[PDB]
């Protein structure tokens, strides 16, 4: 019966509680009488997903906590979390959104939810984008470390004012999206937001995209909240903590 | 107090046999009713330990499990201490890394970097590899108490003893091992021991591939898990 939800949501402050904890401010965190609580402790730490600490008698997480919390992690699939969300963001623009990950050759299209139109436009899966012409390769830019974006940001460089670039990536985290108009194909305006797994490591970016006349891509607009609500949804589906 | 307990039993049954599982296929490993598996499936969705998947009676770990994951690292000093520089040296390095903790069975791998790269190799976050037959676990048999390894060790059984010592006096002075294919026909190996504030080998951090005890990628992981020490230890 009702005991399972009062054992696993002790487990959940607990893990809240940082590193270690006392019984007072446990039961004041999850809501409880105290005795309740430490009846229940016992038995997780039987269990072997609570300790008490030799010498401070402070509760902490077990063993069994790490074990599974490390198979959820071990488990964790942008592409899983993110394919519902996508299709769903789709529905209510009804404009083209995209999930792209980092490859061996930058940002690449891994999965598409086309807008129904008498004729859109579109990525396609398998489309590699480029580092600084695409919203999708900014936002990357803008999050994913200096050291494995160079090489092909230099490589892309030989088909300037770096300062204007080092501001604009500064924005885009201040931001956390941006937009284009038709840097890498004019009339296309797009829109990309980042996606994070519980670690906080880039995942994905997620990014609509459609011509200037239907779709005003405007990063305060309201495809922009759209585009957040549903990549901080992904996101904090991944363990994500929002900060 | 006592059905408490048969909720986070479901909970670990869901890790053994995760990313997914249905339903029916979880009560067969618990051995319990389907119906009274259901039922306490969706007090850990409530509190949202375990979700459903897109098959209506297909169950996976939760968000919370992932939270709870990242406290527990929290919680020995290993998460906040060698995230980033894990993700630095796999930057630098152009391989992937990954870091062990000491655990129940063995070396347990508790966070993998892996490198953007056509093909790489990897091991599975929370997977155990052995003490002698891998350079993560020689390590931890060089720098551990004898007494805390000797139960994995007589249970795997290098079996003359004297060459045993020989490899763990050599791997203390050097600081680090590279094992050649122990673990399989065509691994890089090299990991490097991380101490806690009293000197003790708390993690050891392993970089693989298709391996060096002496060249450019030695000192790297060496600076960055000599380094790494003091955020954690001092």
């Amino acid at each position: 019966v009702r005991s399972a939800e009062v054992g696993t949501d002790i487990l959940k402050a607990l893990a809240e509680l940082s590193p270690a904890t006392s019984l007072s401010r446990l039961a004041e965190h999850v809501g409880m009488p105290a005795s309740k609580v430490h009846r229940y402790l016992q038995a997780l730490i039987a269990s072997g997903f609570a300790v008490q600490d030799a010498s401070t008698n402070h509760y902490s997480l077990g063993r069994e906590a790490l074990r599974v919390g490390l198979a959820a992690l071990d488990s964790m699939d942008v592409l899983k979390s993110a394919a519902a969300p996508l299709a769903e963001l789709r529905d209510v623009l009804n404009e083209t959104c995209f999930l792209a990950v980092w490859g061996n050759r930058g940002a690449t299209v891994v999965q598409v939810e086309q807008a129904v139109r008498a004729v859109t436009v579109v990525t396609q899966v398998g489309s590699v984008l480029p580092l600084l012409g695409s919203s999708t390769g900014l936002v990357f830019a803008a999050f994913l470390p200096e050291r494995e974006v160079a090489e092909l940001r230099e490589e892309e460089l030989a088909g300037a004012d770096p300062a204007a670039y080092a501001v604009l990536l500064e924005g885009i985290r201040a931001r956390g999206l941006h937009a284009i108009h038709g840097l890498l194909m004019p009339g296309v305006e797009a829109l990309s937001a980042p996606v994070f797994d519980a670690r906080g490591r880039v995942a994905a970016v997620l990014t609509v995209v459609g011509p200037a006349s239907i779709f005003q891509a405007e990063e305060q607009g309201p495809a922009a909240e759209r585009l957040l609500a549903t990549t901080r949804a992904i996101s904090w589906r991944m363990g994500y903590d929002g900060t």
